[PDB]
């Protein structure tokens, strides 16, 4: 296995507007084939980068700063990785989603929106090749990705991910790390073959290629370099923590049992930050955090991860994340600080999450029993609040992500599985349980765990039109975990 800790951390550089007025700001995103060394002993791999990097450039605006991104596609019109006909024109689609993103219908990234190289070809709810981004919403770590109907699997796993945080001013006053004390990490795990190029399977009477129902990668990658190292001053930073992995779930902690404190969830600041021994984050999850590194002069501290996906962690290979280096010396005094308190934040529906099987004896995986395909019924009225209680039996947690909005998790409560199994009973088996801490400010990608019926509120505005709904596990998403949603407007 490749020898941890041997490359230094990228930082992606922040992306330079084409051009910015008081009032405006447009950028320019290309997609290109590219090729990056994502180890010190590898041939450099062959991947998609949005303007040919991996992970794209972080994009950096302020709260309500009035952006527009024109995504271009300057791809291969033939994909690298496995493609599967059968969970259904080009055999390359892409569209970008601003996952989090308050924003308009047609510039979500609808998977449906998608187009080829240059927009020559483009799908059935294509309409505009400038996205627009009005930023109207909280200060919060946001990431983009690919969206393309029925390959979003395959082009995220390609290198299509970057991230996007929006800078609210008025959380100046807090003081918080910032600048180059101000880092994302963005965590992807990869298998990679001896010669460097990325392996994804192509198999689980079976159509081939076939959709997996699951990835489980041999390798944890950083801003797109496995295993790395981060030199760092003994002083206080701040980590923006975007999970860009298909199906791992992370759970992240420091080898030297340090704490995190934790003061950002997906919609921005926590009312209050919390001190964690460590934490779990599934896909698309982001966790804003702060480490203090200044009692640890010296010292290397290893990042690591409990949790297994599809097996447990090797303590060689996917037990580990990165590794701080605290040998960095101080350049001024650490005048940043970690408030404790951080914020003030002042119908109902029924979804089942549950998998049945293809003629191919494969599992799909559905919300409600619906396929994507199949006529919309998720379709709230544009400014009312709902409670949308998720409930699910299968065996394994969904991280649920929700277009347009950030609700608030009001409880998770344990059902008895066979039970509701047969006949349909919701007989609970405990008391709800409130969130905690993390859970109690703004979220949009939420844990959904077994055997539990999760509750969240949600306003569904401030815009209508039609946006989804989905499981971030893009190997679930893809068959067939998404389904359209409908912010009505009278
Ligand atoms: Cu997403
Ligand atoms: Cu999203
Ligand atoms: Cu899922
Ligand atoms: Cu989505």
């Amino acid at each position: 296995t490749l020898e941890k800790f041997v490359d230094a951390l990228p930082i992606p550089d922040t992306l330079k507007p084409v051009q910015q007025s008081k009032e405006k700001t447009y950028y320019e995103v290309t997609m290109e084939e590219c090729t990056h060394q994502l180890h010190r002993d590898l041939p450099p791999t062959r991947l998609w980068g949005y303007n040919g990097l991996f992970p794209g450039p972080t994009i950096e605006v302020k709260r309500n700063e009035n952006v527009y991104v024109k995504w271009m596609n300057n791809l291969p019109s033939t994909h690298f990785l496995p493609i599967d006909h059968t969970i259904h024109e080009p055999e390359v689609k892409t569209v970008v989603h601003l996952h989090g993103g308050v924003t308009p219908d047609d510039s979500d990234g609808y998977p449906e929106a998608w187009f080829s190289k240059d927009f020559e070809q483009t799908g059935p709810y294509f309409k505009r090749e400038v996205y627009h981004y009005p930023n109207q919403q909280r200060g919060a770590i946001l990431w983009y990705h690919d969206h393309a109907m029925a390959l979003t699997r395959l082009n995220v796993y390609a290198g299509l991910v970057g991230a996007y945080i929006i800078h609210d001013p008025k959380e100046k006053r807090l003081k918080l790390p910032s600048d180059e004390y101000d880092v994302p990490l963005l965590i992807t795990d990869r298998t990679i073959n001896e010669d460097g190029s990325l392996f994804y399977p192509s198999a689980p009477s079976l159509p081939n290629p076939s959709i997996v129902p699951a990835f489980c990668g041999e390798t944890i990658l950083v801003n797109g370099k496995v295993w790395p190292y981060l030199e760092v001053e003994p002083r206080k930073y701040r980590f923006r923590v975007i999970n860009a992995s298909n199906t791992r779930t992370y759970n992240l902690s420091l080898d030297n049992g340090g704490d995190f404190i934790q003061i950002g969830s997906d919609g921005g600041l926590l009312p209050r930050s919390v001190k964690l021994n460590s934490f779990s984050l599934a896909p698309a999850e982001r966790y804003d955090i702060i480490i203090d590194f200044t009692a640890y002069e010296g010292e290397s501290i290893i990042l690591a991860n409990s949790a297994g996906c599809g097996g447990d962690v090797n303590p060689e290979t996917d037990a580990n994340i990165m590794q701080f280096r605290v040998t960095k010396p101080l350049a001024q005094k650490d005048e940043s600080r970690k408030p404790k308190y951080l914020a003030s934040y002042p119908n109902i529906r029924t979804l089942k999450l549950a998998g049945t099987q293809d003629e191919y004896g494969r599992p799909v995986l559905l919300l409600n029993n619906k396929r994507w395909h199949d006529p919309v019924t998720e379709t709230p009225k544009v400014g009312t609040t709902e409670i949308w209680s998720i409930i699910n039996p299968t065996r394994g947690t969904h991280p649920i992500h929700l277009h347009l909005v950030s609700f608030r998790v009001l409880d998770r409560r344990p059902f008895d599985i066979a039970r509701y199994q047969e006949s349909g009973e919701l007989s609970y088996t405990g008391p709800a349980v409130p969130p905690p801490p993390s859970e109690k400010g703004w979220k949009d990608t939420i844990q959904a765990h077994a055997g539990e019926v999760l509750r969240i509120a949600a306003t569904f505005g401030p815009y209508s039109g039609r946006y989804v709904w989905h499981c971030h596990i893009l190997e679930h998403e893809d068959y067939d975990m998404m389904r359209p949603m409908d912010i009505t407007d009278p």
